């Protein structure tokens, strides 16, 4: 029997499949297993929160333990503060202890002992299984996918009740903590942009979920639904939550787009660059809110056809790509499977495909353009400032193919250039970039 | 001494609303013909020139030795307050010798075919600057004008179009104007000054003129324009500007961000994540792709930015212009019953009694920021532009009802005591801060 956690099986499978897309697909829907991933995200994502009783106490062994903790806080810098914050609910409040600088065994245990619930944030940094987890995920994400490992001891709440501003999975992993999930109180809160105020018991209701989670289970949450956990019994409890689409909304895109819309708007049509009413300010401005004028409300519509007319202007696809780019820089590295890392520059070559499908985007800048890639990212957010490479219009064809095209290989003498000299250069540039994998080991 | 300038003037000083004296002096302006066709019709579409025979018509405003006893009796400075222009051979050759301009070095420069302008003249004139202060309170936007001074056989400036509307007003001499159609449909309705042009790119002039002391030359933003003095005769021109930056677009780039932002807060579907694969079908790269859910993501857009508008705050940015526009506004010119009538020569010992009304109908606008009330204000602005920081007072909210029936009510007298307004305290004292701090005037000599 090859395997033990169906984590390290699932794992080992992963290694085994050669599209990066398709791995991707595959850990979500084992991590929501046994639920469909489609029937998921069209019913049940942002819509609702979702338990799964796995039953099964093994079933993410190997992903992150309390020692696994341990270890960090004596062989790595953990910082109070900034990897790692020591909380407590009690009395109705929450309490901070962060004695300033390092974060050793010793202080950081004491802290739990006396009732503190321990929170670090980014072990993707250190933990290599956690950063793979993550790095697969938000692959199917279109959104940065982040994580934080919380800790909490017996007979004690870590936190008080809150909404985030993201869609969280918890994972329980060791322990038991009894959950109160609930749903969005006002329709404002529905799917809300901001992390709430702390609440008190009596600022809410009754919830639509109360559970106690055992280790392989799986809690899942739209932002907005607020939530409160606690460890009761005598047991400790140990969850890693994913988290990701923070600002990620249609609003946050229009943002972007509205204003380049306008100028656009103000560029290549006339009636956009026309003149007010002279005499507007006689019937417009709270002064006459209440005015009976009809040209109060002729300018009104005006005002809402060119509006409507801006939806023509703006630079729909110019934004995604600019987003992308920001996905981009803001992606972990790639988890390489072996298959990958042996015929990449990791592990010379001629006129006889991309090393994962998630790494890199094309973006034009100022009539230029800008291959932007992932495989130089810390594991640390933003520690990176993005990286890319000038693509010359030459090679933008060949580039462009090789991104639409993966995984099927391509012979470099294939490549759309004008020359011998281009796809060769193209190749070479990807290649040691790590941005490219032979199917023979140059 | 008396001609139709002087006449008008002394006509608007009869004439008790403020905003009938805007009117009428526009009239005049562009007579013979009617205002309510010029802005219908020619507005921003048409040059328009007005052939007016008489010499006399705008004999008051502004001549050529109400600019020498500027020079001399003015700290009036190269740069800041007057520019000297040569247009020789293709180039303009821009010449400011540093310092005071006086007179000797203002004539040189002259004598050597310089033209002369003068940036900033409603401020030493007292005349031009009723003239502008009457006229913008009916083009609600500013209205600034330069004074233009050329010798003989000379061009002062290169061929461009402005980013405004502009009349010329033609007070002494003669001059050659050629008009140019905007060359393309970017070029119409500009939104920024052009580059020097020259006499090269240009086609042809869609009209052509030599304007003689008391005509009139309109043509709007984009419309490209020179002139030249030819002859042995120099002109003087003045330029009454105005419609800056005053467009619809400038209006949408304002009202945006707060309408997505009041659309996120008040409605789910822009709270609502974008999908998790978009970027598949939508990219610069992905230009040419062939993804059927593109064309719904596409639409998406259109129809979420159309359901912005359904939540733009449209009061609230006419209000912020408004507050621009009082900033930008010269401070107004009172006629002499306003004077008589006002803060300017008896004070404040008036009662529920005294009947009152605002002073002018274009000098305040009442505008809600922060939970607050603020009463904007032009009767303390400089008559120069901005040089005084934006002024006004609070009104505390057992007054507004009152305030806002003020404003709506020019120039309807109403007593004092008949304010809508709680208590007397309260009556007494809008009424009395409103008149110390020049805003208001009585029926009746307050002594
Ligand atoms: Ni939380
Ligand atoms: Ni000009």
């Amino acid at each position: 029997p090859a395997w033990d956690s169906p984590l390290r099986r699932v794992l080992a499978e992963l290694n085994r499949i050669p599209s990066s897309r398709r791995r991707a697909a595959r850990l979500f829907e084992w991590l929501i297993a046994p639920m469909p991933p489609d029937h998921f995200y069209r019913r049940l994502w942002e819509r609702e929160a979702v338990l799964v009783r796995r039953q099964d106490h093994t079933y993410y062994q190997g992903l992150f333990s309390t020692a696994d903790l341990d270890s960090m806080l004596r062989n790595e810098e953990v910082q109070f503060g900034q990897h790692l914050d020591a909380a407590r609910y009690i009395n109705g409040r929450r309490e901070t202890l962060n004695p300033p600088g390092r974060a050793l065994p010793a202080a950081a245990w004491s802290l739990y002992q006396a009732g503190c619930s321990l929170r670090l944030l980014c072990p993707q940094a250190f933990s290599t299984t956690v950063w793979q987890f993550l790095a697969v995920l938000q692959e199917q994400f279109g959104s940065m996918a982040g994580s934080n490992v919380y800790l909490t001891p017996p007979n004690s709440q870590g936190f008080a009740p809150h909404y985030d501003d993201i869609e969280a999975f918890v994972l329980q992993l060791e322990g038991r903590k009894l959950w109160r999930v609930y749903r969005p109180r006002v329709p404002t809160e529905e799917l809300a942009l901001t992390s709430s105020p702390n609440f008190s018991q009596d600022d809410l209701g009754e919830p639509v979920l109360q559970t106690v989670l055992e280790p392989g289970d799986l809690l899942y949450f739209p932002r907005g639904f607020i939530h409160q956990a606690e460890c009761q019994d005598g047991v400790h409890s140990l969850h890693l939550t994913l988290s990701t689409y923070q600002r990620n909304t249609w609003g946050d895109f229009l943002e972007a787009i509205l204003p380049l819309a306008v100028q656009a708007a103000m560029e290549e049509n006339v009636e956009f660059r026309r003149g007010l009413p002279r005499d507007f300010m006689d019937y417009m401005g709270a002064q006459h809110s209440d005015s009976k004028d009809p040209r109060r409300t002729a300018f009104m519509e005006k005002v809402r056809v060119l509006v409507a007319r801006l939806g023509h202007f703006a630079p729909v696809d110019a934004v995604a790509d600019q987003r992308a780019k920001d996905f981009i820089h803001d992606s972990l590295p790639p988890v390489l499977t072996d298959r990958e890392r042996a015929l990449s520059v990791y592990g010379q070559l001629t006129t006889e495909h991309m090393l994962q499908d998630g790494i890199a985007r094309l973006v034009g800048e100022g009539g230029h353009l800008f291959l932007y890639y992932t495989v130089e990212n810390s594991r640390v957010y933003h520690l990176e400032e993005p990286k890319c490479l000038e693509i010359y219009p030459q090679q933008a064809d060949a580039m462009e193919l090789l991104l639409g095209s993966y995984p099927e290989f391509v012979r470099v003498g294939d490549l759309p250039c004008d020359s011998v000299e281009d796809q060769l250069s193209l190749a070479t540039t990807l290649y040691d970039k790590g941005l490219l994998l032979t199917k023979m080991p140059l």
